[PDB]
């Protein structure tokens, strides 16, 4: 099975014990890490923070004590644009010197791959971004056919259906790509201005979303009718929970809501928190497990908080062997308790190495 | 929280430790009692087996230690003939004779009410089932006029979504029905000609069946939506499996059948297995728990089996109660273990404890 | 000890079994394998041959079943030019492109390390040969310091008296170099229009010989004693000869000739044979053993020929390790009798074979 | 060519098989045999030992049966006293005197010349030695007028520079003397405390000798060059060696030394073997070739010795033949294995049968 992580390069900024940086990962964890993001620039592949050039010798340092672990850069994310990715894949030499540029950049830098995290194409973009993967594997395979170890080739994709059926090519795409990371995690499944749990393994109670689609379980059944394999297919578990902060007494599934949760003191970011201040927040909270959906959520005053911990991870991973897939994709290894010091166990990483040993299982 | 339990009158001719009759049954075990089935004759109430109105006193001699028990006597069933039935609530005469002959029989044979389990009103019914519980509770407010114990009227009703849209008008006969017991079990939500369970909490892997609509968390919901209140929906858990014989050596949800499965030893009905034959099955079986219907199937050699334990009936527990519904509707005590001698628990009736265990935390 | 061998990329274009390509080399019989040589072209490192890329690849692919083996990347050679080596490393812009642009270069294509091949820095170049070496090595220090393998830095260097005095700074170039390639062959040690063996192991017959000077054993010591460490310094043997046209009856050391020595089949150069050519040439040849120089001559018609055989080179590598030097350096492998089918022996690389073996005893 | 040998005559007292007395030499060994050393006594030429007439008889003896064999005799030596020479050398009347005895006795005793070995005239003594020279042949040639064989004059001089610049006026002696004989061994040329070769053919590695003329080729060159014809030298090559006691566990050349090596069996005199007593030595001895020098030297346990073998005295005649020299001299027949049972082969006087073989092909 593969174990595939992703290292947010932003999340060395945050204060404190909160600060991550690439020597804080533990080398034994993951079969792959996956560093993000990379801009793009003069139609060139290039670094993002002023100090990539050192956090990248720390992640691929890594690689010394674990021959086995790869590491890929992810170009593209959230802040790129999916305007300006849209500009660079459509036009004919902008992508010559994207695809050009990157193998050279990996070697360079001591990467062993590229992920594509184009968030999102557009309806416009489907061909071009079927095309950007072709024409990429293409120069991976020209640029290693003398002898060499050759680069890999993910990419990062939506686990919405809308996206799904608008932007890409499943079953064209699926044959370049050496993995695929769905991204099951973030869903809009609840009934406006309530609460519901943003990664839900299984729909649940039939009354209580709005549709069937806002589940891991239906997209990785829509990817993989789509014609994505089994085998190249990673199972996106989030590492973060996503908070509302309440508007009554109820404090259910579908409970109303005011807007999101309070920001957390470490990620300072509405809606979100991170596992290690989840395990905060769980001091003097309720937990309550959703039971056709498999998640927790956590509940205290007027917050509530969709997360995962590790008995659903190991449920999420039953799921994922059942079908066979490939493995596992983390988000985030910065929002896991990296430090082993919030979630009273010392121990680092908590949800990871839960879905590792349940890998194992 | 109510607990309707059905006792069977057709199964005091089971052999040797089969055999089960109203004796047998812990007193404090349920809060209703509800015999089936009685006839319909010359357009009166009327026993069925020879020896009924034995049965009834053992029955009503359980509530001399227990004054909080009730016990209801049902009508109709799958013998009754489906046509018989629709005649007698068609004709004004008929209707009439018959809604009057039950309030004395019922005092007279100790009965606390009736139980209405016409299966099932079909197309052209909707009016008369709906006319029949509307008059039979006009009956009942009469008998009781002079200061005694109202009579209760209650429903056995189909949990598949065709039958209740053609069948019930679920809004009027509600605000009659004192509660209704929702047969959430036998579903046919296999894909045709291969093995699936047959009461299933949720829906579970999506892409697995061929409908939304073949488990217990869609037909409450449905009848919540259909105008039913929480406060008089009895939630219908079975102490029986459905078997099948198995094609091939694919033993998963979806295997290829052939035909039901070798009749019990005591319940001699192919396709059907008490819960006390299911132990006896279970030694030497691979039990598997279905992920997303969170129920367990047991297979060995040909046979497969989906039944319901102290696990899944717990669940289930907590689903009615997450729903705040009345309470729990038990098909059957005669199913259940209520020798005590066959789960090697030494605990008479595993399967309605846990249900009553868990009614009460 | 160090192998450190040299393959050219000119040798490519030898007619018939002439002909070497990366792919006849034998993975485990260097240390190092030396790829000469590469351009600097706007003031950038740069290919030669217009398929260097794919020849790059096949030396590169020899580390697969190997790992161990290092490849080196030559830049300069005879035929780059001294004077336009000069403005390149005298020019302080020039000189940062240059080096900027080598451990990129390196990396993307395979190499473990730069090998400078200046021929020669003329006086006017020595303090400029001097920083181009220290800079060069800060850069590969500063692309390793987060945790790289580093990239190693060589220089191949004259055994001439008179080069060595005008172009170098032993002391301070040996400090940062990780090796340095002592080229001691071709010495222009006979009497002006006489035969001379051009890479004698020692001075031999004082009043036979111009000067002191013209031997592999002076060139040694002289470097030693300069501030060449032990420890970095790689002894250089030829697998060529260098062979002159007789001008009369006299065939030994001293006897007068007309000018260089009728072209080789293959290597087609007047005044050089391979070591491939010169297994053809000794049938009905005579061999001499010269006295004091540890090396063959031998002569057949009006033709004479300095080399090394298999005593002479077991010879240098008991010298090299009676002095503790790093290793041997073999130019070139390309013409050593790679093909194995010259020397009637059927064995590959018979030169440098019989220096493996002698480093290794 | 010629092949000059020495016979001395302490060579009797020598223990068991040690003893030699020229009966023991084969006859057709060597052109010419010089009996060492005669005295001067009272201005006459006299005997040394009190048996010389008879070992005189029996040297002469071996002409009996060879015609062409040649003797001379020899006065001087080690033990005769430089001081004594001058004397004898300085005063016209004791040099008159000793002349003019020299004939008679010669005819007297069987020889067919002298050989002059004054080791060695000092500053002092040069012209008085051109001047012996002179006049002793002037001598020779005018006692044989009379129709005779002309008697044949020679001298062993040193190889050593500084006393070839004090003591010698090659070039004018050279026209006077038959031949000379040039000591090539007995070299003081290791650094000092430290083993060095006694006898080696060329100076081999530049920086590991003190001197560049303690070597055989730069006392040759040096001779020639001072004036004397190649065609009447005559190049020494000894078959004893020189021994040391090592001081630590360095082997080499130059390693540090205590004293002179332990005193052979048969000879007795720290720091020398004869090849006899090297032979032995040589079991269990571990040999080196030095690479410089074309000699070797042998080493085991606290002892180590510089000596000549079969294959180095081979090398000296080519030498010798190459710089078209009038041939070999040997010190001396006893030192070598004249018995014939020492060195394995069973054969008699194995060093002076490799030259006289060398001197032949
Ligand atoms: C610096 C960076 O990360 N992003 C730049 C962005 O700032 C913008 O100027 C663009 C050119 O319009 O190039 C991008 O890569
Ligand atoms: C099973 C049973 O009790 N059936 C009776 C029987 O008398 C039957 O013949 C019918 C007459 O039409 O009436 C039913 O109630
Ligand atoms: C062999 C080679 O590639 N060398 C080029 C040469 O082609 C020429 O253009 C020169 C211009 O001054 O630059 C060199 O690097
Ligand atoms: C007898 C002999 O062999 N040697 C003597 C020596 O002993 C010494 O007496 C000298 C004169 O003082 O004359 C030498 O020839």
């Amino acid at each position: 099975y593969k174990l595939v992580c992703y290292y947010t390069s932003w999340s060395q900024y945050r204060e404190g014990d909160g600060s991550c940086f690439p020597d804080a990962l533990d080398r034994f964890l993951c079969t792959h890490i996956i560093y993000s993001f990379a801009n793009i620039s003069n139609d060139h592949i290039d670094t993002w923070e002023w100090n990539d050039v050192t956090l990248y010798g720390m992640l691929n340092t890594l690689k010394n004590r674990n021959p086995n672990l790869k590491t890929l850069l992810s170009v593209g994310g959230w802040n790129f644009g999916s305007q300006r990715f849209s500009k660079i894949a459509s036009n004919t030499q902008s992508r010559r010197t994207f695809i050009k540029s990157v193998p050279p950049f990996l070697r360079t830098h001591g990467f062993d791959g590229l992920d594509l995290a184009w968030l999102y194409p557009g309806r416009r973009d489907k061909q071009h971004f079927t095309t950007l993967i072709k024409e990429m594997k293409a120069e991976f395979i020209k640029e290693a056919q003398p002898g060499k170890k050759q680069l890999l080739l993910s990419a990062a994709l939506s686990a919405g259906k809308v996206t799904i059926d608008s932007s890409y090519d499943i079953a064209k795409i699926s044959q370049h790509l050496d993995f695929i990371s769905i991204m099951t995690y973030d869903f809009h499944g609840a009934w406006r201005g309530t609460t519901g749990h943003h990664s839900p393994l299984f729909r649940g109670q039939e009354d209580a979303s709005p549709d069937r689609f806002s589940n891991t379980d239906y997209a990785v059944g829509y990817m993989l009718r789509l014609g994505a394999p089994a085998s190249k297919l990673v199972m996106g578990i989030p590492t973060f929970g996503r908070s509302f902060t309440l508007a009554s007494s109820e404090t259910g599934v579908g409970a109303p809501i005011s807007g999101p949760g309070i920001p957390g003191r470490f990620t300072k970011e509405a809606g979100t928190l991170a596992y290690y201040e989840i395990c905060d927040f769980l001091r003097g909270a309720t937990v309550h497990r959703i039971l056709g959906q498999q998640v927790p959520y956590a509940t205290k005053g007027n917050q509530w908080v969709g997360y995962d911990d590790q008995e659903s991870v190991k449920s999420k991973v039953q799921y994922l062997k059942d079908r066979q897939l490939a493995g596992a994709m983390v988000w985030a290894l910065d929002l896991d308790d990296f430090q082993g010091s919030f979630c009273g166990q010392d121990l680092r990483f908590p949800l990871t190495n839960a879905i590792k040993d349940a890998l194992a299982a």
